């Protein structure tokens, strides 16, 4: 079958000679990143069996004599609406090639991964514009919301709830992409925005071609923005961030409020003011008491002082967003910074520098307590992003056919604390969706 | 407390000698119209229960010197976000005042009452006209869902679904007003909309005064018309359709229904092409099964072939209403008619003529097989517009408190049928929300 | 030939009852206005020999099986670019079929002749509001001018630089149509806006049906207002402006400054911010010198005082009108008035009542200089008018015809420095355009 | 004094990083090309004349707290109106930022000067492309202007009066930029369009550094480009156009002329489809038969076919533009061609190559009737070009003063009609605007 799509945006203006360079068999491991990011968007209705499924499916930009097209082979007919593509699902694809394309481009691979601190945060920046994601006449407004993928309906429908009453305010949704959490605050703000009258309300999705097959964006991501890698994504968050909202979740949340509470201990970033909650349904209580546990036990109460945790109570969390614009206005106000970028925002490169989760460096992590706390925050959210990529990301998942589970390791009390936290994860169905059996990725030594 | 919002539309620009006009002697009747509608739209998040509890509530329209005010004292406090009104809110306020005032202005309660079917025709052409509801440049997208204020999680999410699916095909939905399967369709659309990116979706909300707080508009409504009578509502409903979806429901469903099939019985509607889709979930199949043949033994087989009954399916009900469009559009055009408006629809004055539900006019009713079927059709709207005005409407509980229960009678036979739909309706809780005992205003003479 | 238009706006809503109630032969009168009007619009590429070149012109609003058509039969072929009409056309014609139909529902000719001074600004207020021309979200932005419809070559380039410099302080235009100087100001407006990216610049044009055949709109027109007659137009004039500037012209300039300065007398009005400034090029100077001298030997000192006269510097001009619109806004507000229409401004009746220039009604004024000023300028208003008339408008011309001239008398030296005015108008080629003899349809009793 | 602007476009997002490298003194040639491009803009209402007469103004791009600011320090005071900066002005200078480093990053002097023809060709293209220039879903519409910056009145009517007449039939306009017939066929479509009621009409100017000074950008232009060169501005009208009309001019106006014959005498451009029309009033009669009479002697017969001559008829201009749109439509249709840009034309590097106006390449070219007529109309373009860059270009003003006039050489026939044709040029006022003495840069060498 053939989809033969007329690009509304900037691909309607490709030359074929740009067409032929794009083409080039030089070209095809850019060529094919954009192929398999465009399959994770067809097929949003985990890695290792999705790219099994439709090894049919391939693209092709051609010049025809009606002008440019985006012929899509053998697409997932879930993106159809009698055999015409969802326009959002288009708008997304458009989006997808104008990422791939500006960062293929401009950067070199030696770039992404071995340019310093202040290069690596430009990065972030450049792709972000060229994106169109930053707006210097709109005032904080930008509520992240991380959370599990993989939840109950309990879960669920609270995130849905603090969606809506986030919207009623007014304030726009930033997700990472992806089922349970990542969704249902975007759905949720669409009824508040609605009944507010909200007209171009933002819902930024944020992602990377490693995590986009098993997170892929819904098409109610109005915005969607492909970071390079990992930690390029969690850059834009933070960068991004007018308020940080923390449902439950499995190890890609534990990733995320790692990386968060690491940076904002900084010294350089006692001055911050960005509003962080933690929040769930009452079903929630012992999760969020047993997180809090693991970080007060590991990182310190250093870093538990930087959240407030909100159990069962949607328009309270809306509220604490609210008052926080006005605190973060403040800030960036008084500190001469920009209000769609955080650049007084200080990011350590161990934050920043590329991880490729393979077993030697998973066992090189360095897991105890007598390291400054912000480096065994650096190396904790480390071993959290393996976790994730064995269990979801293709190279990841090959690792573990390669080599067995991963090995973590480190001193003896905060390896039983983690041992317990993943524990848990796992219990709850945090690891992965229903239907069969998790089998961990990872061993930890106790 | 006081809020005083500024209008945006045509009450910004109301004189003083209008305004006080509105507060003479001569207009009280229609001012307090203005007060008690305006309630019912607050207070949305039983025309005897709320009226009861924000006594206090008034309005007040005043030219102060930074312009005309519209004054809310003591309003519900859930129509409030910060101590701002809900801009959607704000919206329905002001097309509540536009109706009452166009209305009040143009027709005496004896044209209401008692004009020639023609004249009442026009009457909700002329009110519709008036509210920006006819759009002669659009072609027929409009869905007409019909369903219960009282249903369950399953029937709710399966009017959710059905939205969802509609939206996703282009079209725009109609509703009653008020909660269940009258909210359920909005939302799902919402997020189907959203998906296909279309700008000014149409949420047309069809009221009047006598349903209004019983059934009042959620702020997810975009176009709000109030009509004077129900009558003159469940015309607006069948001159905009261009397909109707009718989900499971209670007395007022049935009044819908049987309004509809009496109507399409008609020789000169012979010729019209207009959907007409009956579905519900999986657990509905009994429902159906007892209305199809309720509605088989009383108006007769035939009447049967005017609706498709869809069980378990929403993407095959949305392909029912898309296809049933480019029908609709066909049917217009052959017999040069409207898009906007079904001006070829033959309604008799006998489904025109308004009903006071007295124990007088209600046992009156000839509810015998033997009458002609559409005029048997025209008896039993009216006998199921008396249990929903027994139920929950002011005047229709004045009635009931002062003479005791309708009596309702006829052919024995009938009569058994009608008793055994309206005792499936109070078992399955349709009659009225949980919370209290249902006490049944009418009692079925068999 | 046929031109079957498909209008856009409410004429697409018409029912066919309301075009039966139209085309009715005891709604002539009103049919037939509308046609008038139309045709004035589509010849604007005086009212005795236009309206007899087009006899063979009529319209036709009639329901197809597509929509309702305005037929236009035999129009102006100037209307038209290969046999389309011009879109602005459309817009005023659409424009002109509002106004005489919402007049022509709501006032009889008794109301409009002879209500009370109240009534009749609320009758101006009405049809304004109607035609969407108030707008209480704008300060103050609206300057008037006024000007002779047969100017020279160095006069009209003049009132072309002056609406340049207003539209480059993002001022809006009010003009009462017609060519010259009531052209050339919004043509120089449009190139201000232009070079200011002013987004819905306001091109108001308002006349009525006796003069709109001498001096019809231009399709550069974005906003026609057609008022029920000469002094209701007036009104509109004063009641809308912000800032007024009155360009050299003839009887019907010397009409609208009289009215203008017969109300700013007024001790009730003595409170008002009201810019006026009288302005032309270098050639002008004689001309401004000897009506500012008129001005002082008929009304006074205390009508000098009421304007400005600046000679060549359209720069100057336009800033008076900016610093002009800053003590209008302060004015309005410290009065408790609206931005969009001046309900403080106090107009007396005898500048209201609608005046038949009849030869009987002409002779029966009062030119004497022992009356009250304001009441001398009301009569001078009225003499204007009769010339004016006699000109130009169809009534007027008649009257000529059957009467032979108006006779104007009052006293010795007033009739001396009136007739020494008139003379000045005829020599300078302001009472009638060139290319035939000027033939005074008056005389004045020296 | 300092004008601070804030960008409401991409500068709004420099970072500092860039910013720091504007101002490095690698790029000091290219922030220099910045000013003079800025200077030009400002002053608008010859490159040596009004450089040495605002030598204190200066622009400075810096971050402040509020955001990037764009410092115009002692700019020309005629761009403000009561100091504040024309809003189209503003968009002029984002558009000449926006230019000036796109080609600065992406292109060096070695590639403008000396890449291959698709490649000069392409970079046209992408420059023009980010510009935002092109636009994919719009069907033929946009008519190049050439004609004389030193026009007398009655010329600068008609070319008012061409562009009224093109405006009316919803067409765009492209013109060099600067005064005279550049400017008039802008200002007259402006009232077209508002007559037409066209939302977002185009008035695109190109131009190149080295002419700019000389002919500077008008605000009604609103969508401005900056070429790199004199060769790639003649690219970018002959790619864009959909039509040419062309004006009586001087040598800036033949060069464009021969420029057009040269390319569409060319075989592979025998297939196109583009309407020219050489036009202008009745007294412009023996200017142009003169002109034809110069083609028809030097590059034959033959190109005067290429084009139609118009005389004293600006509808009829019109008419052939809007008619020839069509054939235009259908060409690119045909050939599996662009709407928004010629890809099939065919343009020989002799048109590209960029010609720097020094005594040694003037005198190089081969003016001989005996060169294949494709090349000496090159080498015409190019002696054109080397007059107006003697007389109006500082570069080109260098070579004058250091090395006297440029000779001009070639066969004797050729060479005496090539004197006549300049010197009536000289004699009808084109070579230079009145109020000094023209003093010719060239000998022709009969």
């Amino acid at each position: 079958s053939l989809a033969s799509i007329s690009p509304q945006g900037s691909m309607s203006l490709l030359s074929q000679l740009e067409i032929e360079r794009l083409k080039a068999s030089s070209n095809s491991q850019l060529y094919k990143l954009f192929r398999n990011c465009c399959l994770a968007v067809l097929n949003a209705g985990s890695s290792a069996d999705i790219y099994d499924s439709y090894k049919d499916f391939e693209v092709n930009i051609i010049r025809r004599e009606r002008g440019i097209k985006l012929e899509l082979i053998e697409p997932p007919e879930e993106a159809f609406v009698d055999g015409e593509v969802i326009v959002g699902i288009r708008e997304l694809l458009e989006s997808v090639l104008r990422d791939i394309l500006f960062t293929g481009e401009r950067y070199s691979e030696t770039d992404l991964e071995h340019a310093d601190s202040a290069t690596l945060t430009h990065v972030v920046f450049d792709i972000l514009r060229n994106a169109r994601t930053l707006r210097p006449q709109e005032e904080p407004n930008m509520v992240v919301c991380w959370g599990g993928h993989s939840i109950n309906e309990i879960e669920y429908k609270y995130t849905k709830d603090v969606g809506y009453h986030i919207g009623l305010r007014g304030l726009n949704i930033c997700t990472g992409c992806g089922p349970g959490a990542m969704k249902g605050p975007m759905k949720g703000a669409t009824i508040g925005h609605a009944k507010q009258r909200v007209e171009g309300g933002r819902y930024l999705g944020l992602t990377e071609p490693g995590i986009i097959a098993a997170e892929p964006p819904n098409p109610i991501v109005n915005e969607l923005v492909i970071l390079p890698d990992i930690e390029k994504r969690l850059e834009a968050f933070v960068r991004c961030a007018h308020g940080i909202v923390i449902f439950p979740g499995g190890a890609g949340t534990a990733e995320e409020l790692l990386y968060l509470l690491g940076i904002l201990m900084h010294p350089d970033n006692q001055r911050q003011s960005l509003p962080v909650i933690l929040t769930g349904p009452a079903s929630s209580r012992d999760y969020f008491e047993a997180l809090d546990e693991f970080i007060g036990a590991t990182i310190g109460d250093e870093a538990r002082q930087l959240y407030k945790i909100i159990i069962d109570d949607p328009a309270a969390v809306a509220q604490h967003m609210h008052a926080g614009m006005a605190a973060v206005k403040q800030y960036r106000r008084d500190s001469g910074d920009a209000y769609y970028f955080n650049w007084t925002l200080k990011i350590n490169e161990e934050f920043q520098r590329p991880f490729s989760p393979t077993h030697e460096n998973v066992a090189a992590l360095n897991l105890h307590p007598d390291q400054p706390k912000e480096r065994l925050a650096a190396d904790l959210r480390r071993a959290f992003s393996a976790i994730v990529a064995g269990n979801v990301k293709d190279e990841g998942i090959r690792q573990i056919r390669k080599n067995g589970v991963f090995t973590i390791h480190g001193e003896q009390s905060l390896m039983k604390r983690l041992d317990e936290l993943l524990r848990a994860f796992v219990e709850q169905g945090r690891m992965k969706l229903p239907g069969s059996v998790y089998n961990p990725c990872y061993k930890v030594i106790t």
